[PDB]
């Protein structure tokens, strides 16, 4: 994180378009891709977390901290960090840093290839050269509830190391009985993570995990807003249930006091989101001392992000299965050669310098509906 | 008066103004984001968003968006706007988004107001106060000594505003008490006296300087510590008998409700372009109300737009405290703003133009801009 990495020469920023993916399932989200290049000629790839209609608006904010940090000729990721710390000025939200992250992803890609080392031997002495995952089961279509059964049974066949559901839905009964015809197909072992999605009803998430413990749910995710830190102490208090927040949030304070206050047992702050690696090491850390676990939320490509996600994990004592998304899958082999494999609950990632990125820039372009390449 | 029936929008003009020298030279103003919208019937409304360095083009960039998706609704309110944004955020929020609804929200109010022919404290509540009290803020980001505030601040009494606000935190503890003796004793003892302490990273520092300056009388103590790290606000404000408060760097609802439960502060001070909208900010005042809290709103922003909208604002609720004015912003801010009220000794006087009252000579705006976008 101190390593020097010289001066920045060239930034190139892909915003994919969406795409459907060939079985209908779903379609991608627009992601956020750059491209960062020093001064002597070291490339290095990052992946901000991308948010529906302001995909543009972090592009733009990743081109002028670009400019910004450009002409410092002794940059590093510390320096990097210091200087965003200074500049923000205590103003945060997700869409800056969204931004910061992919920046810092492809600082920390950079001095991987500067010590040639994979991310994960940066980290850490001894990384784990296989990462548990889990799979997300989520689409932005509308859908019955038998077309989500359907996709559950596949990912029941992959042998995925969980699977996440979205179980609420227009009443408590057919909430409830979605979990039950998961649990038909799944069985009582397997992993079976719930995303609540922040219900809008408290009484109804009260009434739905009263009905759901017998289910026993590996996790339940966002059971209330992430900044109602009261009700997640209260939630986690009430049932015996494991809970996750921080997807949607970001920053070290937040989440030194969701610590303080005992509000949740798994924090999942976005790999691309939390404003870059240092603080997603730094909260895991944190997170460890006090009984905490950490799953990083990848609602991104599984190009980058993937990446940095499975090398984050590989590399902390107190990773929870990392999250992937199927369906994104074969979009994100369109244009990159992936740096890792999924066989059955667990990824092996490379060993290759940085991240292990290889992307086909020219398929990278095509599938994109804005650009940036600045010198 | 949220239901007002707007209808489609034709045009967006955003502006982002260049770093000037303030009055007096006294500091650089900050670079402003300031929109005008056009529905389809010409009714135009004005806007501004709460402005960051470096984030200023995309926040900009984010108003388009949400301008062009908003744009074909046949049948767009402030409501309707308000219900989509909640829609497609789907909980992910950040200031830069919140500057962004902010302006445009503050935009569709300005509209309602001129479709009503009523100024917008009208629409707000029955009965607003023609006047609200303010307080001046001292601040510059120009290199300056301890003795360039004191004549800034002999400036400002003058003046007779409701109060002063400064930023005592100096070089070590005896430096920040001795700045604080000296402006009581410009000041008197009357006055109210703010100090922002602007997130001190050493609690220990925070927590001596509170129990020296605490025989100055502060009325308020302003940011102590990170407004997110509620336990330690918690902490000083029991601590200490001051009125605490946080809000600036924050939006949204839940986190000051989450204060609001946690008897986590006094004064609440959300900045008038920052926080999402108006609805939101007029929301979490009626709360805050009922919970003994006072609304003070944060307004670095010009003295234009965000200013009208504060006042507006703060002419409409019961709980409000003095609202912000950055008395080097008001000159500046005429160059382009017939502004819509008189700053009469320590009060804000509203006129009772519709909506925020803005009249703007858009290519003096223009000449002061580095950046600007026009849409259809
Ligand atoms: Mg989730
Ligand atoms: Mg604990
Ligand atoms: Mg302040």
């Amino acid at each position: 994180q101190d390593i020097s990495i010289g001066k920045l020469s060239r930034l190139k920023i892909w915003i994919t378009d969406n795409h459907l993916s060939d079985d209908q399932w779903s379609n991608t989200k627009k992601f956020i891709i750059i491209k960062i290049t020093t001064e002597d000629g070291i490339e290095g790839w990052g992946e901000a977390f991308s948010i529906n209609f302001r995909e543009k608006g972090i592009a733009i904010i990743i081109k002028e901290l670009f400019r910004e940090i450009s002409n410092i000729p002794n940059l590093s990721i510390k320096s990097f960090y210091n200087k965003i710390s200074l500049l923000s000025d205590g103003h945060r939200g997700l869409d800056f840093s969204s931004a910061t992250s992919a920046i810092e992803i492809a600082l920390w890609d950079i001095s991987g290839k500067l010590k040639n080392l994979p991310l994960n031997s940066l980290l850490t002495k001894s990384p784990k050269p296989n990462v548990p995952i889990y799979a997300t089961c989520w689409s932005d279509l509308k859908k019955d509830t038998n077309d989500y059964l359907r996709q559950i049974e596949k990912f029941y066949g992959k042998k995925y190391g969980g699977i996440k559901i979205y179980p609420m839905l227009d009443s408590l009964s057919i909430s409830i009985q979605f979990v039950e015809k998961v649990r038909e197909i799944v069985g009582d072992e397997l992993p079976l993570m719930l995303d609540l999605a922040v219900p809008e009803d408290l009484d109804q998430t009260k009434s739905f995990l009263k009905e759901v413990s017998s289910f026993n749910p590996y996790w339940i995710e966002e059971p209330v807003d992430g900044e109602n830190i009261s009700l997640l102490t209260e939630i986690k208090n009430t049932f015996n249930m494991k809970v996750v927040t921080g997807e949607k949030q970001s920053g070290l304070v937040h989440f030194r006091e969701l610590i303080s206050r005992n509000a949740a047992d798994i924090f999942n702050p976005d790999i691309s989101g939390m404003g870059g690696l240092i603080d997603i090491i730094e909260i895991s850390n944190e997170a460890s001392n006090n009984g905490i676990f950490i799953s990083p939320h990848c609602w991104n490509s599984m190009s980058v992000s993937a990446s940095a996600m499975l090398h984050v994990c590989s590399s902390i004592p107190n990773s929870e299965k990392a999250e992937i998304f199927p369906d994104y899958i074969n979009f994100s082999k369109k244009f990159c050669e992936l740096p890792f494999d999924i066989i059955d609950n667990k990824a092996h990632i490379n060993k290759s310098a940085g991240l292990g990125i290889v992307i086909h820039e020219d398929i990278l372009s095509e599938l994109s509906i804005y650009s940036l390449d600045e010198k």
